């Protein structure tokens, strides 16, 4: 310690290139990208979502012929998310459960097609109500849990025997990881993993994702402390990878969480964190080396991994 | 769980407010402003929506509305006219330059609204670098500070409460402190630019002060940070508090704010961020497109906050002290 | 760090009032304050308390009216102690758990016209029994535990019944939160809120309380780790919000529990604290900006919530 | 377990990718080369398999290679003549020297190749130590400062980019400071051996540059650490960063890992440790015989950066580097 | 704090042995040592290992004669790996607790002819079944669970009733050390200490071992922080004592752990790091005094014991 | 418990060697020795029992098994005859002194034996006190340094390595190594006693080196520390460090362990702890008495190092390692 200019002048490291390298703290890889996906229930079809410049919902075939080049660029995993027919939107949701349902098929088709590739599907009831709330109501209106943790519970089991290798309670619920984990295992289920969404705040950030997927429980953005105490308690429940979604405008709260549980941390970069940067970067207000700039933040405040819409792009440039 | 759930205190609003451990006020708010020559003269900015470049007349007409919000401060930066850039960005230090007019301008209308003036040289400089550069075209240290000195006096004797050194340059923060004591400037503050990263989200800037043209396509990284690096914040920071700053800062902003928290976990001083440029230009751009809600304007700004900072440069301030006012 | 006079002048930011704004560390706002209130039995009834200048006993149409401008100040909550007629004291304490009881019947009237405002009932049974003591006694004097527990349990039920959104055991006791908090969850009240009573010294700032309301197990105030072991138990128990009490007089308390859980948590300026502060304002000893003084302490040491007699002037002058 | 399975991760390569803590990139390495005088020249070193001693010429082909492959510096060591060899170590600070020579021929081939150069007198001495000695035998330590600081201003003069003083003189990095401070080699980084201890992992070394014939049975424990002490290495680091180290290094490497970890936690700055010679020839020994498969080279390195190096000076750089192009 | 030359010099400590000596912050001795060693099975009878030189595989007659030597040297205890005959090895691996097997004939003879002598048995399936994999195989190839934790309890009581005073289970897996803690508690071996392979790397450096003995659950050399969940994990479940290995690639590991848990810490000098030594030693690379640094250098990371096949040649120094 | 019963490793000794935490060897060692006057001289203590004065011809003939038993060194305290002691203490740096002639003596027949003198002035005065006294009968600070420095340049002089200013002077140490350092005295040690206690387990020293009848019912509480301070120590020993001691000593020892254990945790550097003249002639006296057995000599030596000393001045020292050495 007592460093002082002009004894110390930390731009000499900065001169060469070369020294910067040597010094440089994080880097970001292709084994740190997850590709979300939007999948639909045709046949030879693509959509164009108005709110994310660039990103398509795609049908099943289309996403096979898509993941060629993922995981030709050596993107590790995909986060699926499926974009339902009104017609299959229940009170019951059962089509969570389906065995046939858009997630299920689409995991199936991937598992055999591309075995090494990781698929990490969405367990949630939202995408599936006709009413758009994450759980099935009474009379009232109010939630029946134990008939809702019954259906995600079929629904966690439905992904495990479609092959899918990860499970992602994406609700900000309780009691939810810990039946899961808990069914996985007593159907022998062992080694499906759960990536909790554990630190989820209550957000405009997600403005985008409602556009393209067609739709008192989230984190007030003022808490911090809060997020700890939420990772905390999925990792007792047995979560084996916990993230912090909305991303870079919570990436304190990535640092804080990585030091304090040193546990794998995810973090989701939003729709509408990426449709700000594309539309800057399609003004001309920004030049596309941002893309990797966002991402290598990521690393540096401590992110294992990054569900990122931009993981095409970031692994094709992961080169130069 | 069942014993703790967490859902509980967020059920209802008021236990959320109790609860609540972070909140923006308009106490927080710098807004940094583009300064024009010349006389009633407005001009708008494509890559920053909303922000207009202001001649000194209109600047004052403008600030009598900032002061009414309760702003604290603005931070000016000049738009150099094309024909006083030089090789020795000696207008960075003219007594009659447009930092120096408009400091001493809003000094004299608005008492006590803070003013805080921009230490570097590139909007002075025909290559739009931050200092002087050598035949080599490295951006040279210690000469650099010596301009800089004289700027930062120049702004003093203007009347600036607070001079802020934005160029990277290492060391300046003592030289210029050193320089104030000795001219008797006793209570001029120092807000050092101490973690500054070599970043892409200053493009929109560079289009608003007029420097753009200049830079071309150069870079920064023999001076500002490598955006890879935390630890090496620390280590600058450690060193402008041991100079003599009485703030530091980082920036840019919402991109590093894991580094406005360890910033201010290890050195419990005044911290401040800057949400540049490029950060509201890709929020603003999205609003405007219908994409994200407005209310993410005060999301954005109560992550600095949440992250540790007590005072945030941004150009949403006008609407931020707006919608806080209610 | 170095920081050395004359490089660093910590007076540079004290110069101006905006410097002053722009590092200010902590602030009060109405978000952090909760009104305690006496509540009488009758009606159209107030009086004054002769050890607590300026507060009143008020039955409860007269609560009724004064809430329509604690609610428009914005005041989140108030906390309620009931004021018991003398010929309902006994000694099986049945009133604690009378939904006819003043508590009661205070929180089914304000829950029915003030929605948002958020209500913390007093769990404890010193005010329904004839000795005053907080328990069911033996044929010799002795606390009788699970008849005490089991009457507690039945006064919480009857709270949550009558509409409360927080109970607050009060008392000193242990094995109460997690009756308390299990019989809740057992009944379907699962979003009652524990606020607990975790540090609680024996201390003489209780004396003017005693007058307003009518009437071994406390904290020794020389202990300051006892106090962290006391918070530690009431989490571990369940309770969603901790409290220390009193308040100004153990500040370092607030600092080392906020520092220690990072949890929600309260401080209680009691009567003592507001009598002193009150009857010295009124002799023009001190000035009233003390009172906006005392409070910001609480914020500054780290409370999040404080309960607080000067609540609503406090809120009239959260505006200057 | 059951809840937490540790396996779970670990059971496919997509989800350990994922959880993967640490990487090793090319940007980590640093290759250590040993320099002859005269031209058209390379020998064997039988202690170091796959190493050779090459003249400047040999030297400028074989970094073409270096520099395709990446590899961000070299770390230069001269095999000084016998002949050459004083008391005075006065060969150290020639102009002409093959250090000096080696370093003008590379900065002038190669621009961007940053080149390290050896600042220490073993090469140099008849004796084979660090300094200079008393007449009682002891390595005086100012006197060898004096020495020391010609030399890195002589490297300096060459056009090196870093200079390692790995001669472990108290206060060397400092008084090497306030030198290239003095004469205006501001940017010239200094690099230094910080936490260097007594070890009999130098055997191979000694072999390549010429000095074990020159030391015989010599110690150099009044100077190197003694390999039991753990907290003196944080002293040791401490004043070289207060004296100006742009980079502290940890020698050796495997067996001192635990160092390499506590120094990078205690003072969060660039962090360098040495795979040294003897390291490098157990490795591979073992590998030629066939008792270890080849992968132990990347997992040796890889150990390097979960213990918190930056970077690493290492006799295998070329074949790591080519591995890690995949 | 604020040592600065040259008001502080470092050197002055190393000018003489004398205070170099006073200063030492760690020394290697006899009791900090364990040896691992390859027992064969028939009488009269050693094998020279080409991959480990000067290292035997030892017949029990063999053992019994070198570990009177190991006695009178002080060494604290031995690690045993017996060389499974190939035609004992089979798929129910029912050799693993056979009361005639090499390892509990070796701990019979040893134990009652050296009372004092430590006996540390390897807990594990894979040296005892036909594919060695560490586990017995259902029809197509997988992991049974219960059957192959069935008889690792069978093994690990087998070892306890031929007297063995530590069980290591080498293994790296998830549910062994609680079922064996269990089952010794159980059965009455209350006093069997438990050494667990808690941070066990995949790693080459195990190379030479294979060749000794005859033959997804390994850590990725990358983690750090996994190593010290693996750890916690080892702990509740009942560990008497963790392990790191490989050895001195690994000694960041061993100095977190130490640090972490304060509790007994044990390294292997595994096979290869043996062998890389003792062949630039043999080679004229190295001279012999790097066996004592490399074994300082556990001692200085933190570890309290370490199993290395340099530790008779250690002991023997141990003296100078 | 029953998963974790820590009576398992206790359960057998091979277990209790394998996680037991700290080991007592010779290396650790100082032993305190009383020197007189004269020739063939050797003088029981009552209050010491088993510790002899010795004239420096029987302290050569003891040093013999000292040095063969491999204690590192000896601490020297001189028994000034009577006539000696004055106000201003000026044998204290007479060349000729009993300290300077025992030192140069044992420098020359044990080369490799380490000699810690005592810079500190009670053996020297009139009136027992560390210092010399004002006309109040204060022990002055400054004026006692200047002496204390010419003591310290003497015992460089006479050979010592090692000089241990026991004085409790503020700043002394400083004043001491910068007075070393001038005069060219580059590697003679500083052990300073820097957390000195004002305690009542001093007697039998004062007995054994003649400064009892001098101090009379004196006592040192305006230098010594109050015994109920333990956040002092850590402000003493760290102004001792910044001054440039090489090692830093807590005494008494066993009444303060807690201190050595605060000491060695926050600064992480040489520290060492004196076994005082009182706690010695408790033990001696319960074992001679028969109430403890000689296997407490042992146990309270390893308490110094399980509490963090890396070196302990013991009056048992000899005992101590003819026992180790089995
Ligand atoms: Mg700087
Ligand atoms: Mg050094
Ligand atoms: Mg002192």
């Amino acid at each position: 310690a007592n460093r002082a200019y002009p004894y110390t002048r930390l731009r000499r490291n900065r001169r060469d290139d070369f020294s910067r390298r040597l010094v440089r703290e994080n880097v970001l890889t292709v084994d740190d990208l997850i590709l979300p996906v939007f999948v639909l229930d045709g046949v030879n079809q693509r959509e164009s979502i108005p709110s994310m410049p660039g990103v398509e919902r795609l049908s099943i075939d289309q996403l096979l012929i898509e993941a060629e080049e993922w995981v030709a660029l050596g993107i590790p995993a995909l986060a699926l998310f499926p974009v339902t027919p009104v017609e299959k939107k229940s009170l019951d949701a059962a089509e969570a459960y389906n065995p046939e349902g858009i997630a299920q098929r689409a995991t199936r088709a991937l598992r055999e097609r591309f075995p090494e590739l990781g698929i990490i599907t969405d367990v949630a009831l939202d995408p599936f109500t006709t009413h758009g709330q994450d759980g099935i109501l009474d009379d009232d209106g109010y939630v029946l849990n134990d008939v809702s943790i019954d259906v995600l519970v079929r629904q966690a089991l439905s992904h495990a025997e479609a092959g899918a290798q990860v499970v992602a309670p994406s609700d900000m619920m309780d009691g939810r990881i810990g039946a899961i984990r808990e069914a996985l295992e007593s159907a022998g289920h062992t080694n499906v993993r759960i990536m909790a969404y554990s630190a989820k705040y209550a957000s405009a950030y997600y403005g985008p994702f409602r556009d393209a997927v067609g739709s008192t429980y989230q984190m007030d953005p003022a808490n911090s402390d809060e997020a700890l105490h939420e990772v905390a308690a999925d990792l007792a429940e047995g979560a084996d990878m916990v993230m912090v979604k909305p991303g870079m405008p919570y990436l304190d709260i990535v640092r804080r969480v990585k030091d304090e549980f040193r546990a794998p941390t995810f973090v989701y970069q939003v729709s509408g964190e990426y449709a700000m940067h594309m539309g800057a970067i399609q003004n001309g207000w920004l030049a596309e080396s941002v893309i990797l700039e966002s991402l290598t933040a990521f690393k540096r405040a401590g992110a294992d991994g990054i569900l990122t819409y931009f993981a095409k792009q970031a692994a094709e440039q992961l080169r130069r």
